[PDB]
């Protein structure tokens, strides 16, 4: 089990590549707390995973501050100390910076750019010093490196987020906190957000837009957070892993 | 004259950086009002490069979305339909991630962020479709693009600066708004702030940090700025312009 | 077994990082065979991971064109039609650009970009269209990304591969040859050849070097190379995956 | 005169790109020599430009090694100490990394790499050490940047130019050598040899491809090289200008 002894928080777990990340890490052995803002979708996403010796739900909002220091304490409580963050609960606004409402700026930053800040801030302190091969894995994606017109704020937070967690990197490494920080950068996923969109994924899988001609799946972006998770990647810390089918190599 | 006919605002415009910036672009040809927050400072400012037929201060602090559309207006009814809009007011905090207050962290992104998102909105809506040869200028720095471990929330407000740029950019270009918008990232700048904190000169010209063993001076920023206002960079859109003595080739 | 039914060639096979790769990918089910300039060495690496039905050593050096198509016959005859190309050989010169000699500047280049080149360029010919999930593996390293000003053509040679690969990325994924290629961008990893070079290992340790204040192992280039073989980064094309202990993210 | 003094090469400056670098280098009072393989052609460039007091062209092939020592001698003869080297000598191949002959590998890598590191290499030996704000500027372009599945070797040219000159750039800041080294990155430019291409412009200028929805033109690229020349740029080196249209911000 590549996960063997891991205890991960996944934000956003209930859905999409989030469910991805926390499925593949139980089937490595890791015992999971996934998050997500509805009940109901969240109690089912943790049955369909596994039972509650390995996964469980709690209802949480990235953006709500208070709430980080309780999801710890309730992660630890059901499974022992967290090694593992995975900063993946994000919304987006489908806006130019021209037309982004300061409403719009400021909600989609609440979650993508603050509650990253969050948990990482909070993942170094409950996590340094403790010798448990300490992993936090912030979400990101190719809007951190590229610019799309019609995703302004999106691309601001998604920026925030690639650089300030090579500042973190770079501290929990300097004062040898065994904590690593990394940045995962999917391109187009395949999600049931994405096909209620009539002819989104026509346009993502354009060549254009995704060189391989058509976009991915959640365990795309699971197989990588595994690694980064894992032992395997003790000595990768403030560096981008991008998984795009060649969005960003054009 | 580089800059004829070119009406700009200065945000932050009457210290360091700014200051120089507003200087070369008043000798260059342009009409300027700089910003700051200090009524005293920014009108001995003004005074030091020109009289008001060519720069006036004002008042604002560029997290006051309130006030940008009145800076606009100031400004238009001064020296005619601004064209050049430089983003360059900002504050650092020195902490960590880790050491990172919340209200550090909103203080500074009001400003760093929140300000440059304004300016660039409300520069995209005030001087599209008008033949001025629009030009948006972005205050990044080195930490837009490398992490500084005692600059955690700095960083992601350079970041995300560094890529929100590149969304307007995009959409100024597609929508021929005859807008462009680019970034400038400074490296280490002496000015009387560096100056008033002892050791800091000495520490960011160790070879490890700036290799050609000293730090640059506010004009080294002034004169790219004044290439990206001007007609020159027609060409030039969502880049990413780095003056830093070599801190980011190694 | 994470890379069932995979057969790869391992350029510079025989030693550190290549050696290495060569033991994990076994370890996960590849048929491996190894290359290297001297026949004793290779001779040894091979038995050391396995007997000939699983791992075999071919004396090819990667800068002789010929000998290319002779080593895919010579690894298809042993074991089937090859998957994976891992181009790891590679040399090192301790120069300036300033002060590298004609010869030294086409002596590296001959291994460290054509040798790269032949490979990319027959594994496509060789993988393509043949429904075996075909990876190339390009080894750059840190100085793929930033300047080491004792490294000249060294650094020449690694941008080479990191935009080179992009390029056959795209290609491969715009033909639906079903392969990809992506880039490994190791920092300082402990070797023999580091251990004989009195005083390298702390020089490379230093923290204003590498964040984590020591060097890597072979396996930690090992791991990340397993993943891209893998059909588990079947989304990941045109990519940098960095392996350096924070090195690039100062 | 923004080049009062300074002393210019221009490699490939009989045309395009190159013939505007040296008309603008001499509109701001460089003295300048430009370089070409064809003598007919470089004869009209230069009389184009000026007369023989600031502008004069020589024959050489930027691949010929022997010939860089005897370029500087002549130009120091007409004009004093050179100050200034402009690598933009290149050559294009059509071909996928796939479809790429040998021949067409070594002679592209000839002029676009070796004539770089030619002009490189002998200008930090000849320009080190004598207080002139000498600056080389080394032409990449987008594809340092980005793939094209159609410009193999020219990618992997243009990453190797990209890199070398970091290595370089750091070398002369570290060891105060007085000279700078920075890449410049033309995206799309208009040119006789573009016009010569039917449909050519055309495909460039679609937006999927430049941004701006049309190309440049090589004064775009001249007035960043003013810049790079100038001591304007006194603080800049290492570092990398994108002249393209948005071609790479998305
Ligand atoms: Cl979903
Ligand atoms: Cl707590
Ligand atoms: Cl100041
Ligand atoms: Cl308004
Ligand atoms: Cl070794
Ligand atoms: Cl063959
Ligand atoms: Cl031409
Ligand atoms: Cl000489
Ligand atoms: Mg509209
Ligand atoms: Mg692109
Ligand atoms: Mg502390
Ligand atoms: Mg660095
Ligand atoms: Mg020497
Ligand atoms: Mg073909």
């Amino acid at each position: 089990d590549r996960l063997k002894g891991k205890v991960a928080i996944v934000t956003g777990g209930t859905l999409g590549i989030g469910l991805a990340i926390a499925d593949k890490f139980v089937e490595e052995g890791a015992k999971v707390v996934i998050t997500g803002r509805h009940a109901d979708v969240g109690e089912k996403a943790a049955k369909s995973i596994g039972g509650t010796d390995v996964i469980r739900f709690v209802q949480h909002d990235a953006s709500d501050e208070a709430g980080w220091t309780k999801l710890f304490d309730t992660t630890e409580e059901a499974f022992g100390p967290v090694t593992t963050v995975v900063n993946n609960a994000g919304i987006a606004v489908s806006k130019s910076v021209e037309d982004t409402t300061t409403e719009e700026w400021r909600k989609l930053l609440s979650v993508n750019l603050d509650g990253v800040f969050f948990g990482t801030r909070l993942g170094i302190k409950r996590m340094k010093n403790k010798g448990l091969g300490a992993s936090i894995i912030n979400m990101s994606s190719i809007e951190g490196f590229v610019g799309d017109p019609t995703l302004g704020a999106y691309n601001a937070s998604k920026g925030a987020v690639r650089i300030m967690s090579k500042s973190a990197a770079l501290d929990c490494a300097l004062k040898d906190y065994d904590v690593r920080v990394n940045t995962v950068h999917p391109g187009y996923i395949k999600t049931p957000l994405v096909d209620d969109l009539e002819g989104a994924e026509e346009m993502m899988s354009q060549r254009t837009k995704t060189p391989m001609g058509h976009i991915g799946e959640p365990n795309d972006i699971a197989w990588i957070c595994v690694y980064l998770a894992s032992d395997e990647s003790k000595f990768a810390t403030g560096a981008e892993f991008v998984v795009d089918g060649g969005y960003t190599a054009q």
